[PDB]
């Protein structure tokens, strides 16, 4: 029921992904937002070059400036693509999250504590898929697979 857990990682978290993220995987995060978060991000990257940067199938980026937003994208050659915005955020400031990415055929469909936060259409086939990142202002508890 998950799988290959890593637990407390530090931030900035680097880690190569275990098996392919076929239709049907699901992604665990959960973690906590710092009181003084100003973003943080999950990348699925493929790879882990830092320069130049490695492509990034999908970005997920809540932000909590202003009235809070989640940004997500795909970075190819070090240029970002089309930003899809999603006003309605469950992040907040000194609260707790269980973030399940799970890998459609089509897209990402994104969920937080249980409710449906955003969808993602996939832009890089996620089987190219091999390195998962998080960056930013997050505090992270555990991160787990559920494969196929
Ligand atoms: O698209 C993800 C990417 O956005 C960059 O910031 C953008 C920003 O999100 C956009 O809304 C604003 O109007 O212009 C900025 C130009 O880059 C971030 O710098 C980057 O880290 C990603 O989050």
């Amino acid at each position: 029921n998950l799988q290959n857990i890593i637990y407390n990682p530090v931030i900035p978290f680097v880690g190569t992904i275990p098996d392919q993220l076929d239709p049907g995987t699901l992604i665990v995060i959960r973690g906590h937002v710092p009181s003084d978060a100003d973003r943080f991000q999950v990348d699925l990257q493929n790879g882990s070059s830092m320069k130049p940067r490695a492509d990034v199938a999908f970005h997920f980026n809540p932000r909590f400036k202003r009235a809070g937003c989640i940004v997500c994208n795909t970075l190819i050659n070090e240029k970002w693509g089309r930003e899809e915005i999603t006003y309605d955020t469950p992040f907040k400031r000194e609260k707790s999250f269980e973030i399940v990415i799970m890998v459609l055929k089509d897209k990402f469909q994104v969920a937080v504590n249980g409710k449906h936060t955003l969808l993602y259409g996939h832009r890089i086939g996620p089987e190219k898929i091999d390195t998962l990142g998080i960056y930013g202002k997050v505090n992270i508890h555990s991160i787990g697979f559920s494969f196929s």
